[PDB]
């Protein structure tokens, strides 16, 4: 449902951060072995709620299923500790740890907690 834009390498990130300048991002790491990606894909990206609150956001999605040399290198670079995982940065690009996801969250849950971030 969602609209990513798929990025590949931390260089390929570092141009989507410049281009989204003044727009806030939310980078999702994706892999097709994660099963709290698909229960995001079924429960939480699907939600009506979820959808509109993102709709005004730049989403950016890194498929690292394969585990490769540029993924590898892109998880070590956001300091990633493993799947799932969401980043978010603000208007300027920033980065706010806090903001971080690191398990599921339903629709309630991923809703509130963009209100927060």
């Amino acid at each position: 449902h969602l609209n990513f834009t798929q990025i590949k390498t931390v260089d390929e990130l570092n141009q989507a951060l410049v281009e989204a300048k003044g727009k806030p991002v939310m980078l999702d790491l994706y892999a097709d072995w994660c099963v709290a990606c698909k229960e995001f894909e079924k429960y939480t990206f699907s939600d009506p709620q979820v959808q509109k609150a993102l709709a005004d956001t730049v989403l950016l999605q890194a498929n690292v299923t394969a585990n490769d040399a540029q993924d590898v290198a892109l998880l070590k670079h956001l300091n990633v500790l493993g799947l799932p995982t969401i980043l978010f940065f603000d208007g300027q690009g920033q980065e706010h740890p806090q903001a971080r996801v690191t398990g599921f969250m339903d629709a309630e849950t991923f809703s509130a907690h963009l209100r927060d971030r």
